[PDB]
């Protein structure tokens, strides 16, 4: 019984990028502890938004919202440090989910 998810789907599966955070430790931290974070993101149909940005943001928000709900309360806890890395990983994954969904929904589909 989610409260905040108007039928947001979950993507099929992806891989774990490296995220070049720019701190020497945000990298070393991340590469060690990456096994915690989802290898997936939640989204709505790209076709519903007119623009990538608003949509991919909504994908950051919703993915993390689904975790701070489902994954959390009585499971995991994303500390404030994780929270910042989640936003990094998930945005940089929502742009990938989109490089399928958008272009797949454009190449022989939309026309702008």
């Amino acid at each position: 019984v989610v409260g905040g998810l108007g039928g947001y789907m979950l993507g099929s599966a992806m891989s774990r990028p490296m995220i070049h955070f720019g701190n020497d430790w945000e990298d070393r931290y991340y590469r060690e502890n990456m096994y915690r974070y989802p290898n997936q993101v939640y989204y709505r149909p790209v076709d519903q938004y007119n623009n990538q940005n608003t949509f991919v943001h909504d994908c950051v928000n919703i993915t993390i919202k689904q975790h701070t709900v489902t994954t959390t309360t009585k499971g995991e806890n994303f500390t404030e440090t994780d929270v910042k890395m989640m936003e990094r990983v998930v945005e940089q994954m929502c742009v990938t989910q989109y490089q399928k969904e958008s272009q797949a929904y454009y190449d022989g589909r939309r026309s702008s």
